[PDB]
């Protein structure tokens, strides 16, 4: 990284062209230039880049993921006086705060709600339950009741934990990285329900972000699942359309998890000091989240003032009441394991290539104990040796990743085993989707021979292992 200008790494669904115009008044105001991108997985190649010194200034994205770039020491400790903590709501700030330390700027506060076409749909349905039914009438005259992203589980989330799902149990003021709820039977009751839609045809496996976007902002189904920043191109479509509550399951109300766009500032940065500026005295004012907005809704911003201003709009109003029957995204470095795992485990099952049950119990243990980095020809798999939380630690030996052909390097620490292998050798079935090429194979622990009874939880567990790549 370079110093005296400033590199900004924001998601491609966001508003960057509002953020590169408060970049350029800043610009304008002391010579120092802004570079705004863009990049594919920015939160996948942020640590890679930021580990070796390089990467941007400020990354934006969702809390959840700053706990792990803290814990990798890749943030800089963000300093704001008292006045402008004043200036932002407590819940964000406690959403960008890791052991006990400030890690980065709160920004805006986001959330899925159901957005539907008012005229194809002038009262939407209150409850999942009704969507099959009402998917009848509207197949009759041409049209779908319902598509979304079912390739991010990010979208599928509320419907999981409706009846029960659940990440990462809060206790004793602490989470518990080895109970994870996507075992349990709400979840699998809400899976079950989606892979129920998918088979009976009243959605497509296959569907993902742009599909759902270009279907409803064409008119070709009632209603999608979506948050704030999807707003903009709807209102260039013309679509008369509302914000509104998700639908409930089982008479429960879905449990969108609840995010916080963030600004992280890079602790290899040579321009904390501009970052801070920027940040606290451009970014962070009406005039800098109005650009941000105008260009992509932010949601309900952390910034008192603007949201007071904002509150008027029902769509924020819907946001925050179905933010309000969510759970807000813990920030520990287990959740990007979390988020593997149960992206995983729909797309496993929304396939029908594995069942709900055993999607799901893999997803436990794929959460709990196994971390996958994709690189470009290889994959790196890391396998926790406290693989029940027994506290009874697996051999390596017993550990296999792929087939006979697959042959990693198998290197063993005290609480864990990590396999570096190659993606052509251990890639055990290869399918090409829309946007990506997958590559999957499994990871195998097998203790067998063992010489006593087996009872109650098994020893033999296999979990799906997997790397997706664009294509172009
Ligand atoms: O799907 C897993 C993904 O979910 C969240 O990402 C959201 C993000 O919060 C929103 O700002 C918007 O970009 O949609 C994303 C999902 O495509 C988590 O924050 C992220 O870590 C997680 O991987
Ligand atoms: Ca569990
Ligand atoms: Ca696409
Ligand atoms: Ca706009």
């Amino acid at each position: 990284t370079e110093e005296g200008k400033l590199v900004i790494w924001i998601n491609g669904d966001k508003g960057y062209n509002g953020l590169a115009e408060v970049g350029k008044k800043f610009e304008k105001d002391t010579g120092i230039k802004v570079t705004v991108e863009h990049p594919d997985k920015l939160e996948e190649k942020f640590p890679q880049v930021a580990a070796t010194g390089d990467g941007p200034d400020i990354i934006f994205w969702a809390h959840d993921r700053f706990g792990g770039y803290a814990q990798s020491g890749l943030l800089a400790e963000i300093t704001p006086d008292k006045a402008f903590q004043d200036k932002l709501y407590p819940f964000t700030w406690d959403a960008v705060r890791y052991n006990g330390k400030l890690i980065a700027y709160p920004i805006a506060v986001e959330a899925l709600s159901l957005i539907y076409n008012k005229d194809l749909l002038p009262n939407p349905p209150k409850t999942w339950e009704e969507i099959p039914a009402l998917d009848k009438e509207l197949k009759a005259k041409g049209k779908s009741a319902l598509m979304f992203n079912l390739q991010e589980p990010y979208f599928t989330w509320p419907l999981i934990a409706a009846d029960g799902g659940y990440a990462f149990k809060y206790e004793n003021g602490k989470y518990d990285i080895k109970d994870v709820g996507v075992d349990n039977a709400g979840a699998k009751a809400g899976l079950t329900f989606l892979v129920d839609l998918i088979k009976n045809k009243h959605m497509n496996a296959d569907t993902d972000y742009s599909i759902a976007e270009a279907a409803f902002n064409k008119g070709e189904t009632a209603m999608t699942i979506n948050g704030p920043w999807a707003w903009s191109n709807i209102d260039t479509s013309k679509v008369n359309y509302g914000v509104t509550v998700l639908p409930t399951f089982k008479g429960q109300p879905s449990k969108p998890f609840v995010g916080v766009l963030s600004a992280g500032i890079n602790a290899a940065s040579p321009n904390k000091e501009l970052a801070k500026e920027f940040l606290e005295n451009y970014l962070l004012t009406d005039e800098g989240l109005e650009a941000v907005n105008k260009d992509k809704p932010l949601g309900a911003v952390a910034l008192k003032s603007y949201e007071e201003e904002l509150a008027k709009d029902p769509r924020i109003a819907a946001t925050m009441e179905n933010a309000q029957k969510g759970e807000i995204m813990p920030n520990i470095p287990q959740m990007s394991a979390f988020w593997y795992a149960v992206r995983t485990a729909v797309i496993n099952a929304a396939s029908g290539r594995q069942t709900v049950d055993a999607a799901l119990a893999a997803a436990q243990t794929n959460a709990a104990a196994v971390k996958v980095e994709c690189l470009e020809a290889e994959l790196v798999v890391t396998v926790s040796r406290d693989l029940f939380g027994t506290g009874k630690l697996v051999q390596p030996g017993d550990l296999t990743l792929g087939s006979e052909g697959c042959q990693p390097r198998v290197s063993v620490d005290t609480d864990v085993v990590r396999f570096n292998a190659q993606l052509h050798e251990c890639s055990s079935r290869v399918q090409m989707t829309k946007d990506a090429l997958v590559y999957s194979t499994f990871l195998l622990h097998d203790p067998r021979p063992v010489s006593g009874l087996s009872i109650l939880r098994t020893n033999r567990v296999e979990v799906p292992i997997e790397c997706r790549y664009p294509r172009l």
